[PDB]
């Protein structure tokens, strides 16, 4: 694990505590209001794996503290008109996704929802790789490959083959709901790690600031307190790469 | 304004709804628990403007939704031993600051708190500027300048010269509390804007993903659904500058 044991356990608990929503009722509106209080929500690709060829049977969204499964098959367009569309189309919250290409296609052509304002962790991995290796790799990384690489999770964490027929059977099984929740549970976290890893020069510049006065002897420190309109002398080399 | 009118009004409300804490009591523990639920908290530089030369009379911390003013002059080290130290020295939450140089100095030498894990918006404006202009500027930007530049706020938003004598008199005046709260109110939002503006290639790569399949005709779209281990054909061009 590259995440803490504490944080891992907290996410595992979140994975078990999902809320399933299959009517536009008070729990729906409470979910929509919680999603709208966040800077970032995560959206799973589960349910959109055929792009524009098929409607989504469900839509999995989370905050950093709570996972929601919306039963799109049963609520139909009502779930979108009652708040999900504005969430997905709006600037805020930003949507975290891992490879939103098919999600975007499915939402637009099957649900009339134009996804906008996304943090894509697959794109982030490509940016981190380019920053390090100068050129892009020839292939992209799966969500599970990223969860292993960035968080240290075991290789089998994501259930990648949900069965298309069971996903459309109702009542929706507990086994499928539990898989959907586990498959989204680490995505919020992944995004925070990838965002930091994208910004290595920035973070070196921060570390220069945090130390610049604090580590100096008194006379030096007092001289620097009078020169705060200036960049620290070691800053340019710090952020260099 | 470069922020929405709605968001502006939300932040001005937060600025008025601060909580003042001057004893290690139930409100204090409530605040520490709230701050520890967050990915990011902000920390104002107000109170630390002489670095190591003087103790902080107050410490102002905020979440995205709530401002807290802690009376360090009255609580003294109890406030740090009761939860503030671990917050400020821990990896999580990350602390947003604008120019943490003196804050870091004061916290360590006057309060035995080693600030760690910071997102510094002054550093972030430097990174943005270097990205755009190739080289670093010859001066740094104040918090007020960055608020105007990035959020569109008016020039006099920050009260940059708190009255030293009223800052150490108790009861702490409403005028000083109100200033302290106004001076931190916009810092969380500033950090979110600066974080996005640091990452322009990333965001163009994201827009490439959102459009790649969605904008294609059906034939192309379906071919692309069979080639998701590959990078979109225009992605390099998108992320190039
Ligand atoms: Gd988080
Ligand atoms: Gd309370
Ligand atoms: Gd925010």
């Amino acid at each position: 694990l590259k995440i803490s044991q504490t944080k891992y356990e907290e996410i595992l608990k979140i994975s078990k505590k999902y809320i399933f929503i299959n009517q536009v009722d008070k729990s729906f509106h409470e979910a929509v209001d919680d999603l709208n209080q966040q800077d970032f929500i995560a959206v799973s690709g589960d349910g959109a794996n055929m792009g524009r060829k098929c409607k989504m049977p469900f839509l999995v969204l989370s905050t950093d503290h709570q996972i929601y499964i919306f039963d799109i098959q049963v609520m139909q367009y009502h779930a979108f008109e009652s708040g999900l569309k504005k969430i997905l189309e709006g600037d805020s919250p930003r949507k975290i996704a891992h490879d939103c290409r098919k999600l975007s296609d499915c939402l637009y052509h099957k649900h009339n929802v134009k996804l906008k304002s996304v943090f894509d962790t697959q794109v982030g991995d490509l940016i981190i790789t380019k920053n390090k290796k100068v050129t892009l790799p020839n292939k992209v990384k799966s969500l599970g490959e990223c969860l292993t690489n960035y968080l240290g999770l075991q290789q089998n964490t994501i259930d990648e083959k949900l069965d298309i027929v069971q996903s459309t059977e109702r009542p929706l099984s507990v086994k499928i709901k539990d898989s959907l929740a586990r498959n989204i549970a680490f995505l919020h976290h992944l995004s925070e790690v990838i965002n930091e890893e994208m910004q290595l020069p920035f973070y070196r510049g921060v570390e220069c600031y945090i130390e610049n006065i604090r580590s100096s002897d008194d006379f030096k420190a007092w001289e620097l307190c009078g020169k705060l309109n200036q960049i620290p002398k070691e800053f340019r080399n710090a952020i260099d790469y």
